[PDB]
């Protein structure tokens, strides 16, 4: 406490000279229980497990800066020469187990458990390292363990499925929810396994698989979507948000913007779908208003990856395009309609003023060549 304060001062300036932290670094690692023996210890240890196994300082102040960060960084440099070794790891691999708290017990789990998961159920190194790479991966392996053969009996499920569902914030969660909620997404609301795991396979597959067991039977009533639907929308990153959008906003677009349904799904249905959906309620009226589009053509827009990116351009360039090189909004639109519909647009405006003026191209030339993947 008071000991801790008076080690960062003594501390601080050589840690940032001698090897390159910055204060914060150096805060970060005091500011845990036993914050003067973890600041200690990366001092005698950060060049050693530079010199010896080539870890940046970074990847020790990451280690370090968590509750625990002595015996931490006493354990990498016991155990990652013979992980190393033993099962092929890497050693950024063996950083990734440390640097999440209570890495002492991480490293030694995947010690213990790793040759075992690997024969007994037909894992690999990089599929454990993966499962105990965030908060609670000592739980978490103990739990693939544990649910590994009760899943892949049960339901089918297969050991990539269980990796996948135990490779983000909270394993251990993510598997017994699934464990608990798999028969009863299948058997009452009409759905398979694969897309449970669909659902639980990303940051926050509890609250996921949650969020689509109350919001299923609403959304397929009210709104005629499907499970097919509903399962698309909540199986990418940030799912439990783009459901939750989409029920709010599913009524206002169709009502409001003559939308269907049909269309909400396919905006909400891609990377960053509570984003584009989001987005196409803003800037819609101004694009039917202001720069001649209709709100189908603003759904052929936002219905890819980074679709709001590419609203957000065809509103920036929809302009200048039209007025000093020719083209139709429906042209731009044509263009903006592709994976990649942005930066598509980008380079049309850059290379429209060059190509048709050195090769008589045409603007529509350049919209034919333009309007494609």
């Amino acid at each position: 406490g008071k000991q801790a304060l008076e080690t960062v001062q003594r501390l601080l300036p050589v840690l940032c000279q001698a090897h390159g932290l910055t204060p914060q670094q150096v805060v970060a690692i005091a500011s845990h229980d036993g914050g003067k023996q973890a600041l200690e210890t990366v001092q005698r240890l950060l060049p050693v497990l530079c010199q010896a196994h080539g870890l940046t300082p970074e990847q020790v102040v990451a280690i370090a800066s968590h509750d625990g960060g002595k015996q931490a960084l006493e354990t990498v440099q016991a155990l990652l020469p013979v992980l190393c070794q033993a099962h092929g790891l890497t050693p950024e691999q063996v950083v990734a187990i440390a640097s999440n708290g209570g890495g002492k017990q991480a490293l030694e789990t995947v010690q213990r458990l790793l040759p075992v998961l690997c024969q007994a159920h037909g894992l690999t190194p990089q599929q454990v390292v993966a499962i105990a790479s965030n908060g609670g991966g000592k739980q978490a392996l103990e739990t693939v363990q544990r649910l590994l053969p009760v899943l892949c009996q049960a339901h089918g499920l297969t050991p990539q499925q269980v990796v996948a569902i135990a490779s983000n914030g909270g394993g251990k969660q993510a598997l017994e929810t699934v464990q608990r909620l798999l028969p009863v997404l299948c058997q009452a609301h009409g759905l398979t396994p694969q897309q449970v795991v669909a659902i639980a396979s990303n940051s926050g597959g509890k609250q996921a698989l949650e969020t689509v067991q109350r919001l299923l039977p609403v959304l397929c009533q009210a709104h005629g979507l499907t499970p097919q639907q509903v399962v698309a929308i909540a199986s990418n990153g940030g799912g439990k948000q783009a459901l939750e959008t989409v029920q709010r906003l599913l009524p206002v677009l169709c009502q409001a913007h003559g939308l269907t349904p049909q269309q909400v799904v396919a905006i909400a249905s891609h990377d960053g779908g509570k984003q584009a959906l989001e987005t196409v309620q803003r800037l819609l009226p101004v694009l039917c208003q202001a720069h001649g589009l209709t709100p189908e053509q603003v759904v052929a827009i936002a219905s890819n990856g980074g679709g709001k990116q590419a609203l957000e351009t065809v509103q920036r360039l929809l302009p200048v395009l039209c007025q000093a090189h020719g083209l139709t909004p429906e042209q731009v639109v044509a263009i903006a309609s592709h994976d990649g519909g942005k930066q598509a647009l980008e380079t049309v405006q850059r290379l429209l003023p060059v190509l048709c003026q050195a090769h008589g191209l045409t603007p529509q030339q350049v919209v034919a060549i333009a309007s494609n993947g």
